[PDB]
Parts: C-alpha cells; structure tokens; sequence
C-alpha cells in the first residue's frame, strides 16, 4: 500500500532509493532494483540507477500515486499509495 | 482524530515516533509502541522500532489517511487524519 | 477563512503559535490563547501551551481543515482553511 | 492561473512577496502591492506589508486556492491556482 | 507521465530546470528549453530562462497539474502530473 522513494543532491540523476529490506520483492524486481549498502550504514537498501521521474512513471503503471513530495536535508522524498 | 508520526536521519529505518503523552493508549498498544522520556526532555513520547512505511500501512488499517508529509531539520513528519 | 499555526523544535510539545495581531479575538479566546511579544519583536502573537495535535483537533471542531503542513528552519507550520 | 506568494523569517508579519516582473498589474493593484528592486537583485518584485494570512484571504475572493505550502531556507512559499 | 521542475535562490527569477537527459524532446522544444551541463556535473539538464510561474502556466496548457511543491536546500521543486 504505502511506498517511499528518494534521491539526494540532484533530482535529474539517480540513484533513487526505492525500498527498505522488507519491501515487496516483486515490485523491487519489476523496477530493476538492486540491494546495496551505503558506506556508514549497516543495512541494505533497494535502489535503481534511474532518476526519480522515471521511477514515478513506472510506479504509476503499477497503480501507485503520489500523495506528497518533500525535501529533508539534501534528500527529496516522495510518499506514494496504492488504492 | 489527528496523528503525527516521524523519523530522523533515514526514512528506511526506525525508530518512528508515533505519539505524545496524550496519545490514544489503545492505538499505541496496537502499534507495539514503547513509552519513554528521552535524555534532556521534560515529556514522554511513544515510539516503535519499525520504519515509517510499515507504520503508515498499519495506520491505514485503523482508518488513518495521510494528509501531508514534510521535512524539518533532520526529521521527516507525516500528518494523518482518521475518518 | 485561512489560519496559520506553528510549533518549534519538537512536534509533541508546545507552545503552539495560533495567531497574529489581526486574528479573530473570539477564536483566540476559544483556544485559550494568550498574547506575547517575543524578544526583539515589534509585534505580538497568540499562543497556547498545548501541542499542535490538540490545537488541530480543536480547530477541526470549528470547521477548519488542514490544507498543508511544512517545515521551515526549526518551525513546523500548518495552513488551515474554513470551507 | 498560477500564483506564488512568500514571506521570510516569521509567518505572522509581512512583507509578503506577491509577484514578479510579469505579474498581472490589475491583481497587484487590487492587493495594494508596490514594486521594489531589492538589495543584491536585478529583477523587480511586488510586495505588500500585510502578513500572508491576509493575502491568502484576499486571493480566495479572486478565485485562487492554495495547492501547496513549503519552506525553503528562511522563506515560507504558497503556490496558488485559479479555479 | 510525471514531471519535475525547479528553481534556485529566488522564486521570481529563472533559470527554471525543466528536465533530465531522458526528458520528452518535444516538450523540451515546446518550452524553448536548452541543454546545459553544469560545472563539475557528469550529466546534462534542460532549462529555460523563464521564472517557474510562467513554466507552470505553459505546462497547464499541455495538461500538467501541480501535485506538490517543496523546498530542499536552496531549491524550490514542483512535481507535476498529466491526466
Ligand atoms: N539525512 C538526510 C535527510 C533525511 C532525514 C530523514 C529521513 C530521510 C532523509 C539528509 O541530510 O539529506
Ligand atoms: N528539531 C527537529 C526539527 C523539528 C522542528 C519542529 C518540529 C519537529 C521537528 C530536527 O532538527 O530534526
Ligand atoms: N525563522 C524560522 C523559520 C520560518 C521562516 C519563515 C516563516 C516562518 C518560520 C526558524 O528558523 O525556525
Ligand atoms: N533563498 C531563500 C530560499 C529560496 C530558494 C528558492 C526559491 C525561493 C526561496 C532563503 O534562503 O530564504
Ligand atoms: N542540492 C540542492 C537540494 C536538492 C536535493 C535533492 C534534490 C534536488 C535538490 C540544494 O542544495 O539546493
Ligand atoms: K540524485
Ligand atoms: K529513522
Ligand atoms: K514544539
Ligand atoms: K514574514
Ligand atoms: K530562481
């Protein structure tokens, strides 16, 4: 149902974080996401190389819509929901 | 009827703050929230170990909808409303 | 019709700013607000000791709805509208 | 059809910026706005002394609705859209 | 389709960034956008000289509506969606 995606520093370029370790594996696979650990983090996260505009387009085809977009520090976050 | 939840530094990992001293004890119990008074604070707060995506999903099953999401400092906040 | 409320540093505790000098005196009285002139300011504002979640609940009973919530600096602001 | 208004430092006091060089002159006149090229700026801007709550009320009477409110630096911005 | 546009420092003046390398070439041509690789960037971006209010008006004529507006660092971002 709810989904959070994000990008840092610039909105025109990836990586875009598209999930946490408990994310839907089917949706992560559909987006072409990989599990990667950022340096100075103990847990893996899902990410794609695509900029966020492309991820939003792909999520819409899976029935997700944007409820909110916000900036926090140097991170741009989108909150999406499936009916 | 209104609910404020938040997480700091990273959106994919908890803790997620889910209430203040005057929060609904039953809803706090339903979420599995722990009550605590953080270091140097003169008030209590409820929190869960879950990342905020999981808390948003649980709140929807209780009739809460996301009205807004915003960043402030290093905190990502959601404002929810019950039907 | 429009109303702006805010809180600083933490969302769980007040004070909550609920009005400027030209605010509706009856609504300020209904909320239990007091006037205060902050240090170095040439204007007074209305505030309550309650955390913002409690103010939002009171404002809903007066016909106000949340249109937006945003963070700016260390301030969390809500924009409300009456129909 | 789109309108951007803003205020800095505090939401309770003006000035409120209500337009750029290409704004509707009649709407600027209706709001009682003045032109003022500011220090460190090349462009002109329209502004009023009123706090933003009063400008939002006046804009509603002209058919504008608030679509979004956000913070950026020390600026609080509203994005409005005509019906 | 989703669209992300942005401006920095001041909302009244351009440039307005209107696309990434994979943006719709026809829409970029319609807006009169140019490609520009910023200092020390590994990618190109599309931009126009117009302030964002004018770009929002042009995008509405192409069927785009503003879903959200947010501040992140010194950047004001709009998230748009076509019907
Ligand atoms: N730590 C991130 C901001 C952030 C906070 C909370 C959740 C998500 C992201 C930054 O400085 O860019
Ligand atoms: N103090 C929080 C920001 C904040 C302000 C107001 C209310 C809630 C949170 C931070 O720096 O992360
Ligand atoms: N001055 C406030 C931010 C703010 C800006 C504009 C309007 C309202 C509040 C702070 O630093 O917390
Ligand atoms: N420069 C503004 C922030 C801002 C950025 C982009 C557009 C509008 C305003 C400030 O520091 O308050
Ligand atoms: N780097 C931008 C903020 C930003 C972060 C993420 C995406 C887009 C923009 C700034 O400091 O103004
Ligand atoms: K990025
Ligand atoms: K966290
Ligand atoms: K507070
Ligand atoms: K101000
Ligand atoms: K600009």
């Amino acid at each position: 149902p709810y989904l959070l995606i994000s990008t840092q520093i610039r909105m025109e370029v990836g990586p875009t974080m598209v999930g946490d370790e408990q994310s839907d594996p089917e949706l992560m696979q559909h987006l072409g996401a990989s599990k990667r650990r950022a340096l100075g983090n103990n847990f893996y996260e899902y990410y794609v190389d695509d900029p966020p505009r492309i991820v939003l387009d792909k999520l819409e085809r899976r029935g997700f819509r944007v409820l909110s977009m916000t900036g926090v520090g140097q991170t741009l976050v989108w909150c999406l929901h499936k009916e």
